[PDB]
């Protein structure tokens, strides 16, 4: 545990849909990094990005927490969802929108 800066869960629980990557929405190569994004966006839901470089501690602090240094990483509800390969998977399948949104409580009754 890298003593210093204790607030990961919060980060992953900052925005409905969290997306950690190098460059953040700000910068994006084009694929892989931007991919997930485009998808996280294509969904139409709400999400955000974060810096994993600027905050090295977080970098490993996350991978060490999620146990998936194979960024990017998507966090939903509370448990780690997965990486692009994963995210895309859901989306592709067509079961991400309902995963991102966050179903809860009755609708009609």
């Amino acid at each position: 545990g890298s003593s210093g800066s204790s607030g990961l869960k919060v980060l992953t629980n900052k925005a409905s849909v969290m997306l950690f990557m190098k460059g953040n929405k700000q910068e994006a190569k084009c694929g892989f990094s931007k991919q997930i994004l485009e998808i996280l966006n294509s969904t139409g839901v709400e999400y955000e990005t974060f810096d994993i470089l600027e905050d090295e501690e977080v970098r490993q602090g996350l991978k060490t927490f999620s146990n998936w240094p194979t960024y990017p990483q998507l966090y939903v509800r509370g448990d780690l969802v997965g990486g692009l390969d994963i995210v895309k998977e859901l989306k592709d399948n067509g079961e991400l929108l309902p995963i991102l949104k966050g179903e809860s409580g009755p609708s009609s009754g």
